[PDB]
């Protein structure tokens, strides 16, 4: 099939993980996750996923899975994203039963950092849940992307026009609960009973939760989105500040503007161009093979692997 022609110039496909395949970037040897979307099946949804790809092009952060490459053919769209070998967050919560308040704080501060940055760029995620949070090789969290009902804010369930920011805060409250308890605050075999439980907003408070844990949950989990704690307050909340003594770092460390000389130098030689020219081209950020190759060289560098293509 011709849809794979251009893609197989850049990557070797491996196992299945939209369909998602593990792949190897030929030039760097770096592993990636490739999301394969078929335009025909998407149909009426196509213009909406196009908007979402453009949102991800505007997100570069230490706690968001990097988009490396976007390729479009007659029938498909390929998104080359970061491979996260540590797995998804709920699998991790299952391995430890539940996290201590301490290890919840480590994890939760990363989640807050990513969400705050998403809101800073003018988006809301709107689908926060453990499945959308993965561990990288450094055991650091990365955010990606009836089934999501358990994490849905009361207003989101009702169909009332929502503010994404307030809905995200509620979802984080649910995540905070799951991290510290190892089960959901609102759960039922019956969908109708789950709807009523979420809109009621009453949940068991286990005996092992500190009063500061319990207060933060009450502030995040408010059925009225107007009474819900704002993101700014969350950044420097006493529970959050504990043991760190500094607010959540939400600002991106991963810049669009700054470049790495070593990676630029290696691409210059390979392209047979100068430093100024190679810098001009890379800073275009077209999310083509160049973008992919540059960002994967930067990852290869961070692991301490050789930079030679
Ligand atoms: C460990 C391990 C392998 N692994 C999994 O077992 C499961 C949880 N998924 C989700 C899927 C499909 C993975 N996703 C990504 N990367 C990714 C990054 C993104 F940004 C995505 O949008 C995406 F779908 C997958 N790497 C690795 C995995």
């Amino acid at each position: 099939m011709k849809d794979y022609d251009e893609l197989l110039k850049y990557y070797e496909l491996h196992e299945t993980i939209a369909k998602v395949k593990l792949a190897c970037h030929i030039l760097t040897g770096e592993m990636v996750a490739i999301k394969i979307m078929d335009k025909n099946t998407l149909g009426s949804d196509l213009p909406r996923i196009k908007t979402e790809i453009e949102a991800l092009k505007n997100l570069r952060h230490q706690h968001i899975c990097q988009l490396y490459h976007v390729l479009e053919t007659a029938n498909k769209i390929f998104m080359v994203l970061e491979y996260c070998p540590g797995g998804e967050l709920f699998d991790y919560i299952i391995s430890q039963d539940r996290l201590s308040e301490e290890e919840t704080r480590v994890v939760f501060r990363q989640i807050v950092s990513a969400v705050a940055y998403v809101h800073s760029q003018g988006y809301a995620h709107r689908d926060l849940k453990p499945e959308n949070l993965l561990f990288d090789e450094y055991h650091k969290l990365k955010l990606i992307d009836c089934g999501s009902l358990a994490y849905a804010a009361p207003e989101l369930i009702q169909g009332k026009s929502y503010l994404g920011s307030e809905a995200d805060v509620w979802s984080m409250g649910i995540l905070l609960y799951v991290l510290m308890c190892g089960f959901l605050p609102f759960d039922d075999d019956n969908v109708m009973a789950l709807y009523k439980k979420i809109m009621r907003g009453k949940y068991d408070v286990p005996k092992w939760l500190s009063p500061s844990s319990i207060l933060l949950l009450q502030q995040m989990l408010q059925v009225d989105p107007k009474k819900r704690i704002s993101m700014k307050n969350l950044l420097n909340h006493p529970w959050i500040m504990q043991d760190y003594n500094y607010p959540v770092e939400w600002q991106s460390k991963n810049p669009f503007i700054h470049l790495d000389d070593d990676c630029v130098t290696e691409l210059s030689v390979h392209h047979r161009n100068n430093r100024q020219t190679m810098e001009d081209l890379i800073s275009l950020w077209q999310y083509d093979h160049l973008t992919a190759t540059y960002l994967l060289l930067l990852a290869k560098k961070a692991r301490g692997k050789p930079v030679r293509l």
